[PDB]
DNA sequence: TGAGGTAGTAGGTTGTATAGT
RNA sequence: AUACAACCGUUCUACCUC
């Protein structure tokens, strides 16, 4: 169940590396004073930073491709307050085969240097970084949107270049905080400085004179901007507050002729289209990749090819087949039971509206479960008694409340979540200025609210590697030392989620990644008597891979086999077809166990961005796990009109993070966890 | 709070380090 | 909190989609 096709990426083949950049100079460092011995590994970097030219970290000492008398090799450092004495030692040159990774490994950072530093010296030209800007897209009223690339460059294993291009777009604010009050213009969110790259939110314009205020030393505002030479050229205009890094209310005293405005895209929506459709795309790429070749003598760009597979659709199960989870209303759901539901009104008014009753009871007598409608008379403004009716709509079997309100503050949406997540009462919003012809908006809502009553809805009728696919997120951290959360969803039915649940600080990042997996397990055996013969274990790959050493060994003692793959939103680079149309499903096979997964495209304008897998664990054929990993992605009852682009639990698990974020929660004791209260 | 995506940007986190010796 | 380094980037705004 496949097919076969061929694409492009968007990276591209240049010239060879020749005889000298294939035998580097060797360059051996001398510091004053030497120190470190373990610290003598970030102090090599900068001063391959300080020599000046394309040379990079080499072992105990350093690569280069510039040549060593066109190098700083004797100067100086300041690093962490310490101030180093260097000196460079040519030594001859050593060369370099791409053929082994470690030594490739320095040929690429080598190219990357060469990338940036040849870019810098073009002239016409706004680099930063590994992003080159050409063109104008846009201008007006002073700012502007450069229109360019990301990219970058390394080196093959078989010693030529490759050269990643995708484009990109600029706002620059090329103005002055005093000008830009003038224009009339609003003034911004956050301000920054004109000489570094700090930024203040923007507290207030000022009333007094920059040559008064008394600075922490003695000096003026004025007079202490001038001393650092900054007022060199410039006129400091008015004072500013701008408020610090963080956050505080002690505000700080600046100079609206040192500030610049920074432009977001919603100030730029205040006077867009930085989508581009993927033909057009894929054309700047390749123009971008040509012109790149060419100025920097790197040859014609050869585009790299690659085999795809398009997968197989896959057969979503509601009562009978669906193609979205929205027809189960419809059609019916898989699995339905007894199930109570509660309203909770706060626009004042009474009780449920016909069109919504309607639909609920047409999509369970399609399901023959019988359903049974609640209406809370009771408010928040109540105090206790309020929590008392939630108490007993909860003994009278309610399983999740709807609530119809306006638009509810941030806050106070939370507080309310918060408030029924106590009483163990999941609950779906649904705002009330509402026609009964915006059907997706409340059809929606009422799959949500099925979803947290812990209804199925739909299922994928399929038979996969894998009858157990739990998904791991670390929140916004790089290791599940400071907690993490994981989803599970069983082959394609059942769904549950789990919280680190012990503590956050001296915590193992292997025992919490264990214990996540082992309550999914548990939770797995008591729902069927079993435990599961294979696992699928999807990360996001932001934590380490040793983090899920413990869970690995632990899966085996029990003779539980398992796979595990890491799965990233970004860096997977772009896709086009050689011929025709780009569709769903694309299966992207490409280097040591990894892969790409263009899961999902539709009426959107922009280039999609396809998914980068590792196959880090087990033995389960690559286009196997693909093919579960795209169903996987069918598997979101909230969604309903459109599928997300991540399999459901990982984009599970990350609402999950998300939704801890928000209200609490430390302990959501009363609240099953079959019922998945954060979509 | 209806939800899916591509767009930039702020915005954020985590790691090492400061001095001491 | 300072510096440096690495990575991710929901909110938001917009366009749209069903
Ligand atoms: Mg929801």
């Amino acid at each position: 169940h496949l097919g076969k096709t061929e694409v492009f990426l968007n990276r591209f083949a240049l010239r060879p590396l020749n005889p000298e950049e294939l035998r580097p100079w060797r360059l051996e460092v001398v510091l004053d004073p030497p120190p470190g011995r373990e610290e003598v590994y970030p102090l090599l970097a900068q001063v391959a930073r300080r020599a000046g030219g394309v040379t990079v970290r080499m072992g105990d000492g350093l690569a280069s491709w510039s040549p060593p008398e066109v190098l700083v090799l004797e100067g100086t450092l300041a690093r962490m307050g310490q101030t180093y004495a260097y000196r460079l030692y040519p030594k001859g040159r050593r060369p370099l085969d791409p053929k082994d990774p470690g030594e490739r490994s320095v040929l690429s950072a080598l190219a990357r240097r060469l990338l940036q530093e040849r870019l810098r010296r073009l002239e016409g030209v706004w680099v930063e970084g590994l992003a080159v800007y050409r063109r104008e897209h846009a201008r007006g009223p002073g700012w502007r949107v450069l229109g360019g690339a990301v990219l970058d460059l390394w080196v093959s294993d078989s010693g030529a270049f490759l050269l990643e291009v995708d484009p990109a777009y600029r706002i620059l604010c090329e103005m002055s905080l005093e000008a830009w009050l003038a224009q009339g213009h609003p003034l911004p969110k956050r301000v920054r400085n004109a000489y570094d790259r700090r930024t203040w939110e923007l507290l207030r314009l000022g009333e007094e004179d920059p040559k008064e205020l008394p600075l922490p030393g003695g000096l003026s505002l004025l007079d202490y901007h001038a001393s650092k030479g900054r007022l060199q050229g410039r006129e400091g205009g008015r004072v500013a507050w701008v408020a610090d890094p963080k956050d505080p209310r002690k505000p700080i005293p600046h100079l609206t002729g040192l500030l610049v405005p920074v432009l977001t895209l919603e100030d730029l929506h205040e006077e867009l289209a930085l989508s581009l459709p993927w033909e057009e795309r894929r054309r700047r790429t390749r123009e971008i990749a040509s012109w790149i070749g060419r100025r920097l003598g790197l040859g014609t760009p050869e585009a790299v090819r690659a085999q795809a597979y398009r997968l197989s659709i896959p057969k979503l199960m509601g009562r009978r087949a669906v193609s979205k989870p929205a027809d189960a209303l419809r059609v019916g759901f898989y699995r339905a039971q007894e199930t109570a539901l509660a309203l909770l009104r706060l626009d004042g008014a009474q009780g449920w509206p016909e069109f919504l009753r309607r639909a609920l009871l047409r999509a369970f007598g399609a399901s023959g479960a019988s359903l049974r409608l609640h209406t809370l008379h009771a408010h928040p403004s109540q105090g206790l008694a309020f929590r008392e009716a939630l108490r007993k709509a909860k003994e009278e079997g309610v399983q999740a409340v709807l609530v119809l309100t306006p638009p509810m503050a941030w806050e106070d949406r939370n507080r309310l979540k918060a408030l029924l997540l106590r009483e163990g009462l999941p609950s779906q919003i649904l705002n009330v200025p509402l026609r009964e012809e915006e059907r997706h908006r409340w059809e929606n809502a009422l799959l949500g609210l099925l979803a947290k009553a812990g209804l199925q809805v739909v299922a994928l009728s399929g038979a996969y590697p894998a009858e157990l696919a739990v998904g791991f997120d670390a929140g916004g951290r790089e290791s599940f030392r400071f907690g993490g959360a994981a989803c599970a969803v069983g082959d394609g039915g059942h769904l549950l989620w789990t919280l680190p649940e012990a503590q956050a600080g001296e915590r193992i990042p292997q025992e919490v990644v264990w214990d996540l997996l082992e309550e999914t397990l548990w939770a797995f055996r008591r729902k069927a008597g079993r435990l599961p013969s294979r696992v699928l274990l999807l990360r996001n790959g932001r934590v380490p891979q040793d983090e899920f050493a413990l869970a690995l060994e632990a899966l085996a003692r029990e003779g539980i086999a398992y796979d595990l793959v890491s799965v990233r939103k970004s860096g997977g680079g772009r896709v086009y077809p050689v011929q025709g149309r780009l569709a769903d499903g694309l299966y992207v096979p490409l280097e040591d166990k990894t892969f790409l997964l263009l899961t999902v495209h539709r009426d959107f304008r922009g280039t999609p961005r396809p998914l980068k897998l590792v196959h880090e664990a087990g033995d389960t054929p690559l286009e196997a796990l693909a093919h579960q990993i795209f169903h996987l992605t069918r598997l979101y009852p909230a969604s309903g009109f459109a599928f997300p682009r991540l399999p459901a639990p990982l984009h599970l698990a990350d609402r999950l993070v998300k939704e801890v974020g928000r209200l609490g929660i430390r302990h959501l004791k009363e609240v099953d966890r079959e019922k998945l209260f954060f979509v």
